C-alpha cells in the first residue's frame, strides 16, 4: 500500500534492481562508505530532500544514505535525465521519489515542491542538490514570505513563469510562514556542480544564503574526475545515441574548455571528429591551443562544423544566427547544467519533427534544416544514460561524506551560513577508495621521502593550493 | 493489400523513415550511385536476395538497388542484427523483408529459405550476401540434391541441425529440382565480409562454386574503411549500451589485429581502456606491439581484463576454461560475424540471467559472473546499431556496383565460376564520392608531375600490389 | 668589448651562432618581446641590480635580455652543471653581461660561480635574485646562519655536493668581510623562483620564519606549472632521450615515478612517442588520474624488471635504487627529470665500471656484466641530453619571473611583500596567457556585459576563482 | 695498412663502435640472421657494391653481410645522411666505405663510381641500393657505352649535370666495355625505397634493366614498419633537432599521404601540431580524413601552416609561389627521398644565412624568411639520426635475405620476397619487444584454411 511516489512505471523496478546490482560493483567508494558507516548510522534523523538526475548511479547514492539512516524523498533535477527502472526501483523500495523522463515542466517544479511536504508531516532537514533547483526554491519563497513578491512578476522564459507561478501558488495554499519554517529546519545542502555552486556563491555574497552549504562541485575528487572523464566517456555516448553518426570524418565544435569543456573536447576527438573550441578565458584558451585545437570564434566555426556542443554553464552562446548559418542537418547540443547556452526559445517558431525521444529536425525557412538533441538540455542525461557509474562514484562518495559533515559533524557550529569544501584529506580519502577497483598499487613514502617533500607518510600530500 | 513481409511491429514504419532520410544525408555514395545510374536503370529485371543486416543503412542500399531497377527480397544475416525501424519502412515500402530483431535461429533459417520463394512465383537471379549463409543454403541444396546427402545427419552444432533439418524440409516441400533451377537461374553473387569471402574462395578451389561471384570485402574501400572505421567507431558503441562501465581505468583484451582487430583495439583504448591483444600472425602481432599494445595469450589475459572482444573469424578463441578464470562480472563479446569464437555452448548448463535485451549474466558454480553481449553474436550489431551511416555507404556502393558488374556488365563472360574483385578504377571512384560531405579538397597532379611518376591525372594512383 | 672580461663561458667564438638562435627564439616568445616593448619606455627595473640563478640556454638568454631592456643591470650563472647551451652563455658574455655558465661545468666550479653573483661588479651586492631551484638563494641563507653562530650544519654534510655547498660557504664566511651574508640579505629587495623544488625550500623557510627577503613563488602561477612543467615535459623529455639514445620507442615499456605536473607532461611524452607507459605515485589522487589516463600504475619493485625505460618525475629523493637497477634488463635507460640528482642512487653507483658512450650518456656495468645506460648521470635529462623545453612555452614561464622583478623591485613601495612568499595575481597570470596567443592563432572570444555578470565576473578577467584549478 | 676509404674523422671510431654495439641489442632480427646464416656462408664469394646511409643502422647491416662470406665496398646514397661515427668505425674494420656527412654532389658521384673498382682487381657481382643510384650508374654507363651518347650533353638538373660528367669521365678512363663488364657481373640488386622501386619498374618496363632485382620496399615487413613508424619517429626528432621549435600550438602541413606520409602526419600530431594533409589519391585522401586530419592543397595550406613536409616521392611539391606565401619563419623540409620535391634551385638567386648545419634562413625581397632543413634533403637523416635501430632491423633483415636470394638461390625481372621470409623478419622481432605469438590448434588452422607454421595470410591480403 505504498503510493507516496510518481514514476512511469513500476513494473521496471526488477530491471532497475538488476542494473543496480551491477552498478554497485562499479561503485566502490560508495559501497566502502556503507560498510564504514553502517554501523555508526551518521545519518539517522535526516530528513533529506534529493534534487538529482534520477540514474541508476544515484539509485546507489539514495540507497547509501538510507543505509546510513537518513529518510528521504527525491526528484530529479533535469526533465529528461531519469531512467525511469531506477525511479521505479527506489520507489518500489518505499522511499518517495517523483521523477519521469519526459515530464513537463510544470510537473518538474510541482514535484520539487513535494520534497518539502515530508512524509508524517513536517519539512526536511536537509537538501542534496544539483544546480540549486531546491535551494532556489526555499529562498525565493522565503524572500517573497518576507514580504518581497514584486520579483515574482518579472518576465522570464517560459521555466522562470512556471517556477513564479509555483512560488505564488505555495505561499496562497500553505500555512503562513512556511518558508521560513524549511529554511529553519535545514541544516544544510550539499551541491554538487558548478552551475548550482555558483548561485551558492552568489548568494553568500549577498548575504542571502540561508543555510550551510558544502560545494562538492571543488572537491578534486569530483571536479577533475566528474566533470572532466565523465563528459569524456558520456558526451559521445549521447551523440551517437540521438544521430548514430560517423563521427571519424567530422568537425566538431567545442564552447568552453573549462572542465567540462576539456572532457567534452576528449570525448570527440577520441571518436575522431576534428575538434575546434571557443573560449573567454585566456588561460583556458591557451590551453586547448597548446591540447592542438583550433580556437575559434562561435560566428566562424557555425559555417564549418558538422556538431556543435556548448559546454560553458553560461548563457547564449549558440544564437538563432549561428544556427541560420550551420550546414544542413548540423547536429548541435548541450552538456551544462541548463537549456539556456542555446536559444532554444527563438526557434519555436520554425518547424519541428520529432524524429524520437531527445531528437528533432528543426526546419528554417530556407529549407535547411539542424538537428536537436534533448532539445538543449543535457545531452549526455538525456539521448544516453548520463556518467558511468565508476566516476559517480566519486562524485557521490563526495555527496555522502558532505551530507555526513553537514548533518553529523557540526556540532561546534564548524560551518556556518557560508560556503565550504571539503577537506584534503577526506577528497584524498574518495581517491583511494577507488584505486583497488582499477588495479591501481600505491606507493608509500618512506618516511625520510616524507620528510624531504614536507609532508606525512598518510597525506595531504600537496598543499591546499595544488591544482593536480 | 501488401503482406509478404514479417517484421516485429509495421507500425514502427514512420520512425524507420525518418532516419533512412536522415542517414541519405550521411551517404553520399550511395545516393550519388542513384543519380548516375537511375536513368539508365541497370538492374531493371534484377531479381536481388539480399542477406545482411537489416539496418537503417541496408535500407538506403535496398532502396538505391530499387532506384537502379531491382526487384528484391531482403532478410538479415543474424539474428539480432535487424532494426526492426528500418525493416517496417522496408515492408512499408512494399519490398517482402523477413527480419525481426531477436528472432530465432529456426526463424532464421526459414526466413532465408523464403528469399527463393520469389513473390509471383520463379527464383532470384542475383544474391547479395554478408556472410554466406544464402549462398550455402543453395549450395548444400544442390550438393543434396545431386544426391550426396549423407552431411545432412552430421551436424555439428545447434545451428547446423536447424540448418540440415531446413534443407531436407526443402527437398521435400519444393519442387524436383528447385536447387539446381536456383543455381542456374543465379547470375552472380557479391559477398560483403571476411568469413563470407573465405567460403567463397574454398568453394572456388574445390570447383563446387556454383556461380560467379565478387568479393567486395577486399575492395580497398570497403576492408580499409568498414573494417577498420566502423568497427573503431561501433564496437564501443555496443559495450556502452550493453552495459553502460566506465571504460577508463578498464583493460580489454582484443583476440585478433588484422582490420577488424585493429579497429576494435582502437575503438577500447580511445575510448580510454588499457588494450592487450592477442594474434597468431607474427606480422600482425609485430603491427599490434608497434602500435603499443601488450601482445599476450588468451590464458594470460583471462584472469586479468575487464573486457574480452573476439575480432578472429576463427573458433573456439575464448573457452569455458577461459571464461571459469575470469574475475567477477569480467564482460565477454564477439565482433566476428559469427558466434563460435566463444564457446557459448559450453555455457548453457550455468545459471543465466537476462538483464536486458541482449544483455545476459551467467553465473558459475563458484558464485562467479561474467556478462555476455548478444549471446555471443556481433555486439556491434546487437548490441547498438552497427557501423554509421558514412562508412556504410563506402561499403555499399561497393556492393551496387557488383551488382551492376555481375548483373548487367558480364554479356561476354569476364566472370566465370570463379571469385573477383573489384577494379582499382572503381575502387577509387567510391572514395572520390565521399570526398565532398567531409570537406576533403583534393590536390590534382600537375601533367608534368603524373608524368615524372607515371600515372594519369585521373588515375589509377597505385599499383595493383598497393597495401595502403 | 676588448676592455671587458667579466664571464667564464665555454667558448667566447660560439657568439655569433648563439645571437642567430636567440633571433630565432625572440620570434617564438612573444610574451616576452610584447614585454619588453611594454615597459622598456617605463624603465621598471632601473637601479635593479639581479643576480640570476638559472639554466643558461637560449631562452634564458631572451629573459635576460628582456631584464636589462627593462633597466636591469646583471649577473649570470646556470642553476644546472650540464644545462648551459654554450653558444647562448656566449652571446649572453659578448653583450657586455657576466655570466658564468659551461656545459660540464665540475660541482667546485658550479659553487664558486654561484657566489661570484654576489660580489657585484664595481663594489656591493645585487638588490634582486631570480633563482630556478633555490640554490641561490640558500647560498644567502646558509651563510647568514652560519653568520649568526649556527654553524654546526656545515659539519655534517651528506652528499659530494653538500659538502662541496658547506665548503664554499666557510670559504666565503673565511675570505669576505664580516657581516657579509647579513649585508646581502638587507640589500636584497626580492626574489622570485621558477621551480616546484625550489618552492617548496621557499615555503620551508617562510614556515620556519627564517626567510630573509619577499618572495614570489613563480612555479603557481597557473601559466607556469600548467605549461611549462606540463606541456615543456611532454616536448623534451622524448627529445632529451632520442638525442641520448636514439631507440626505437614504439615497442618498448617506460615507467615515469610521479604524476605531478611534470610526471604527467613525462607520462604523456613517452606515449604520445609510442611507448607503453606506467607510473608510480605515493599520491592517491594523483594516481587516481594515472589509471583514469590509461596509465597502469605500479610500484618501483614491480616496474624494475619489465620496462625499457626509467624516468624519475617527483622531486623526491631515493626513487630508483641500486636494488632497482640490479634487477633491471640489461641496457635499460635510466634518466630523472625532477630538479635535482638524487631521485636516482647515482653515488650508489661510483664504484662499478662506467664506459662514456658521448657527452651526458654512460654504460654503467655490474659485477655479473648486467648493463645500464644512464643519461646526464642523473641530472636533468631534457636539458643535459637535448635543449630543454621549447621556447614558446619557456615565454610563458619567463613572462612571469620579469613581472614578479617588477613586482618585488618596483611595486612594494608600500611593503604589500613582506617575508612570505606570495603568488602573482590571476589578472597578471591572466595577461601572460593573452600575450602568446595571436602568434599561435587563437581567437578569444569577448564575454558580453550580460554573459559576465551572468557568471558573476568582470568582462575583463578575472575568469575563475582564486581556487580555480584548470 | 688499409687506407682504401674516406671518412670525416676515422678517430670517430671507437664512438662508432660504442653505438654499433647498443644498435646491435635493439637489431635482433639482423643479429638472429647473422647467428643462422654465418655458419652457412651464404654470400661467400659475394662482392657487394652498396649505396645506403652510412648509419649505425647500416654499419650493422654492413657487418651482418660480411658475417654471411661477403666482400663489401660501401657508399652512403644521400650527401647528408651519413652518420660520421658509423663511417669510421667501419673503415676500422677493413671494409671500404666512402661516406662523409656533407659530402658534395661532386664527391657524392665520385665515390659511388669507387664501388666498381673492386680492391685486388675486377667488380662488384651484387648491388645493394637505397635510391637505384649506384644502378642508375652502371645503367647509364652501359647505354652510352653501347652508342647512345648525346642524352650526356642533355641534363636537367645540377645533379644530373655531375651525374653526367662522371659517366663521361668513366668513358674516358676506364677500359673499352667497363660498363658492360660490370653489368655482366651483377647478379642482382636488391633496392631499399620506393623511389629506387618506381625506377627498376620504369626500367624492366622499359625493358633495359640489365639484371635481376628484388623489390625490398614492399615487403610488408619493410613498407607497413619502415616507412610508417620510422617516420613516425624520426620526422619530429629532425625537426626538433634542427630548430627546438614548440609543436604544440603550430600547424603543420604534410603533403602525401601513403606511407611516409602517413607515418610523417602521426609524427607530427603525436607531438601535439595540428595536422593538414594534401593528397592526389581519392583512396589515401579518404584515409587521411577518417583518421581526423583536414586534406587541403598545399596553396590552402602555404599562408597559414607553420611546418611543411613533402613526403610524396614526387617533384614541384613546395614551389617558390607556395614559399613566397608563407608566413615569417616558417618550417620548410622534405622526408621523401630526393630533394626536387621542393623547389630548391629556385631559392638559390635569394639571401641565404647558415644558422648551423643542415639548417638555413632564406630570406625573400619582402624580408620574410623561411628555415630549410637540410636543403631540402631527407630531414630525418639529415637533421637527426634516422630511423631508430630496431625498425631498421626489419628494413635490413629484408636486405640480407635478399642479398641470399640474388646471389646463392619467377618471370617477372623484378619480384618480392615470398610471404613465409616476410613473416619469418617479423617472428624474429617478437621476443626482444615482450610479444607472446598464439598457436593455432589443428583445428583452427584448418578453420580458417592456414598451415599452424603458416603463411597465414592470402597474397593480396593488405595489413
Ligand atoms: N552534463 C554533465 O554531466 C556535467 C558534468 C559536470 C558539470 N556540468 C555543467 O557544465 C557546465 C560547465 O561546467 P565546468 O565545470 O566546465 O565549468 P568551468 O567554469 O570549469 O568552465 C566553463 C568555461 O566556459 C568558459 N566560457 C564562459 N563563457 C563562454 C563563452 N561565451 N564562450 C566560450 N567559453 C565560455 C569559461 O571561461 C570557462 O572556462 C556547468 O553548467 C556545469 O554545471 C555538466
Ligand atoms: N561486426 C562487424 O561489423 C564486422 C565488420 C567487418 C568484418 N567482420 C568480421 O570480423 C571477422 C574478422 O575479420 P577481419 O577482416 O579482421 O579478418 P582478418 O583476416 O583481417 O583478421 C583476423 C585476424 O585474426 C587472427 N587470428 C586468427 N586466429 C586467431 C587466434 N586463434 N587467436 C588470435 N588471433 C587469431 C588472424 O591472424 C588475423 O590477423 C570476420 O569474421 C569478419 O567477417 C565483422
Ligand atoms: N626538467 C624540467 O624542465 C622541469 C620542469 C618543471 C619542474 N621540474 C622539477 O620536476 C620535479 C617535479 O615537479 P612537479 O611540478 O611535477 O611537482 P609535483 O609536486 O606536481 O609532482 C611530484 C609528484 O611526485 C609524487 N611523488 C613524490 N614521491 C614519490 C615517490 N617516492 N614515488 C612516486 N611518486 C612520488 C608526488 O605525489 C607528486 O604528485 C621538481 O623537482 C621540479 O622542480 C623539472
Ligand atoms: N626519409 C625516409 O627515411 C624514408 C622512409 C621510406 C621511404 N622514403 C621515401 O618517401 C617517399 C614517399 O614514399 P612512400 O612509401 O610513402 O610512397 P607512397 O607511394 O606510398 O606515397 C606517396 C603518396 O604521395 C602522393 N602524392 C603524389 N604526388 C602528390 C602531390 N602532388 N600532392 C600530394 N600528394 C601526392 C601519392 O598519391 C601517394 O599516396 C619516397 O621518395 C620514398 O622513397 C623516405
Ligand atoms: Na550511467
Ligand atoms: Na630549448
Ligand atoms: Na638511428
Amino acid at each position: 500500500g505504498f503510493t507516496d511516489y510518481i514514476v512511469k512505471d513500476i513494473a521496471l523496478a526488477d530491471f532497475g534492481r538488476k542494473e543496480i546490482s551491477l552498478a554497485e560493483t562499479e561503485m566502490p567508494g560508495l559501497m566502502a562508505t556503507r560498510e564504514e558507516y553502517g554501523p555508526k548510522q551518521p545519518l539517522k534523523g535526516a530528513r533529506i530532500a534529493g534534487s538529482l538526475h534520477m540514474t541508476i548511479q544515484t539509485a546507489v547514492l539514495i540507497e547509501t544514505l538510507a543505509a546510513l539512516g537518513a529518510d528521504i524523498r527525491w526528484v530529479s533535477c533535469n526533465i529528461y535525465s531519469t531512467q525511469d527502472h531506477a525511479a521505479a526501483a527506489i520507489a518500489a523500495a518505499g522511499i518517495p521519489v517523483f521523477a519521469v523522463k519526459g515530464e513537463t515542466l510544470t510537473e518538474y517544479w510541482d514535484y520539487t515542491a513535494k520534497l518539502f511536504d515530508w512524509h508524517g508531516g513536517g519539512t526536511p532537514n536537509m537538501i542534496l542538490d544539483d544546480g540549486g533547483d531546491a535551494t532556489m526554491l526555499v529562498h525565493a519563497g522565503y524572500r517573497a514570505e518576507q514580504g518581497d513578491t514584486a520579483f515574482l512578476d518579472k518576465p522570464g522564459s517560459e521555466e522562470e513563469e512556471i517556477f513564479y507561478a509555483l512560488v505564488k501558488r505555495l505561499l496562497k495554499e500553505k500555512p503562513k510562514g512556511w518558508f521560513a519554517e524549511i529554511a529553519k529546519n535545514i541544516k544544510g545542502v550539499s551541491e554538487e556542480t558548478t552551475t548550482g555552486v555558483h548561485r551558492l556563491y552568489e548568494m553568500a555574497n549577498k548575504g542571502t544564503l540561508l543555510f550551510p552549504a558544502i560545494n562538492v562541485n571543488d572537491s578534486v575528487t569530483k571536479s577533475k574526475f566528474d566533470n572532466l572523464y565523465g563528459c569524456r566517456e558520456s558526451l559521445v555516448d549521447g551523440i551517437r545515441r540521438g544521430t548514430d553518426v560517423m563521427l571519424s570524418g567530422k568537425v566538431a565544435m567545442v564552447a568552453g574548455f573549462g572542465d567540462v569543456g576539456k572532457g567534452s573536447a576528449a570525448s570527440l576527438r577520441q571518436a575522431g571528429c576534428r575538434v575546434m573550441v571557443s573560449e573567454v578565458d585566456p588561460i583556458c584558451a591557451l590551453q586547448a591551443a597548446m591540447e592542438g585545437y583550433e580556437v575559434v570564434t562561435m560566428e566562424d566555426a557555425a559555417p564549418r562544423a558538422d556538431i556543435f556542443v556548448t559546454a560553458t554553464g553560461n548563457k547564449d552562446i549558440i544564437t538563432i544566427e549561428h544556427m541560420r548559418a550551420m550546414k544542413d542537418r548540423a547536429i548541435v547540443c548541450n552538456i551544462g547544467h541548463f537549456d539556456n547556452e542555446i536559444q532554444i526559445a527563438s526557434l519555436r517558431n520554425l518547424k519541428w519533427t520529432n524524429i524520437k525521444p531527445q531528437v528533432d529536425e528543426i526546419e528554417f525557412p530556407d529549407k535547411h534544416r539542424i538537428i536537436m538533441l534533448s532539445e538543449g538540455r543535457l545531452v549526455n542525461l538525456g539521448n544516453a544514460m548520463g556518467h558511468p557509474s565508476f566516476v559517480m562514484s566519486a562524485s557521490f562518495t563526495n555527496q555522502t561524506l558532505a551530507q555526513i559533515e553537514l548533518f553529523a559533524n557540526n556540532k561546534d557550529s564548524k560551518y556556518a551560513k557560508k560556503v565550504y569544501v571539503l577537506p584534503k584529506t577526506l577528497d584524498e580519502k574518495v581517491a583511494r577508495l577507488h584505486l583497488a577497483k582499477i588495479g591501481v598499487k600505491l606507493t608509500e613514502l618512506r618516511k625520510d621521502q616524507a620528510d624531504y617533500i614536507g609532508v606525512k607518510q598518510e597525506g595531504p600530500y600537496k598543499s591546499d593550493h595544488y591544482r593536480y
